[PDB]
């Protein structure tokens, strides 16, 4: 069978593997990890990697591995399954799900009149002490990579230095959301699925929050694309290609609609969970995922004292 370096959520990937192995008989072994850890591991391993497939929560780790020339081109027939806006034009990896950047806030602590028009507003002195993020994670760093692509290094560094002044760090986005929910901090920049996931459980980490979507093609409206790719070094290319085709096809994408992960489907004609704001309604900025640069983000965030 196949080895998957899996940086996606385990519940989601377990569902996919369940369906895939049932339908194909192809066995799957997961090596679970984080986006940056597994991306770095693949670059280090290069052609010696045992990995057949790489799955990520966000795009910068896909771009990293792609820039290292480690991905096999995906079959055209697989690529056609996913909307063009959720796959890089070069076709060496594919979107498998998406998540929206969101501003979570506690309406008891932050007035609606005071909601920011732009992610860039969070740099202003008016925002000092009011917002939280989890800077150590691939999730937030992918938002920063989008900011970098959209606005350039100078504007991005300036925003990051201001963030150092203004923001409060928590370890993990669910932690950020819990803090906001408890009123320990007024607001936070996370991804949209957190309160939905919590709502499907006990709801007690999310019962006091609301979500605000930046929209208007702002960097804060960034839709982060989860990626799937087949390693060029794979001994099982046919099976690896089949896995990516399966998860980006109807069987893979319907699971995104029905499960408790609340991440968006990216398949052509694929509906997402009915609780979610439709993707088209978010008015996300056009961001070339292949241009996203996790190394430069780490460099700039380190310069700003965030890492």
């Amino acid at each position: 069978g196949i080895v998957i370096y899996n940086a996606q959520h385990e519940n989601l990937v377990k569902s996919w593997v369940d369906g895939f192995t049932k339908d194909t008989g192809i066995k799957v072994t997961l090596r679970n990890g984080g986006d940056s850890e597994l991306g770095n591991q693949l670059v280090q391993e290069g052609s010696a990697s045992p990995a057949d497939v790489f799955l990520t929560e966000n795009s910068p780790a896909m771009v990293l591995v792609d820039n290292a020339k480690l991905f096999a081109p995906l079959d055209a027939a697989t690529l056609a399954q996913v909307e063009p806006q959720y796959r890089p034009s070069h076709g060496r990896w594919i979107g498998i799900a998406a998540r929206s950047t969101v501003f979570v806030y506690n309406p008891a602590k932050l007035s609606d009149a005071q909601l920011p028009k732009s992610l860039l507003d969070l740099a202003k002195p008016e925002w000092k002490g009011r917002w939280a993020a989890s800077p150590s994670g691939a999730d937030f760093q992918a938002i920063v990579s989008a900011l970098l692509e959209l606005k350039g290094e100078k504007a991005t560094l300036a925003w990051l230095k201001a963030m150092k002044t203004n923001f409060t760090a928590y370890k993990g986005n669910s932690t950020v959301m819990k803090a906001v929910n408890a009123g320990q901090v007024d607001s936070g920049v996370i991804y949209h699925y957190y309160p939905f996931v919590d709502g499907a459980k006990t709801g007690e980490n999310s019962n006091n929050i609301k979500l605000y979507y930046f929209k208007h093609q702002d960097p804060g409206a960034f839709v982060s694309i989860s990626g799937g790719g087949v390693l060029a070094s794979s001994k099982h290319q046919q099976q690896a290609q089949a896995f990516i085709k399966w998860i980006t096809g109807k069987q893979g994408q319907e699971i995104l609609r029905t499960n408790n992960a609340f991440e968006y489907a990216v398949g052509v004609g694929a509906a997402s969970n009915p609780k979610l704001v439709p993707l088209k309604d978010l008015d996300a900025p056009k961001v070339d995922a292949a241009q996203l640069n996790s190394k430069k983000v780490v460099e700039l965030m380190t310069e700003a004292g965030l890492l």
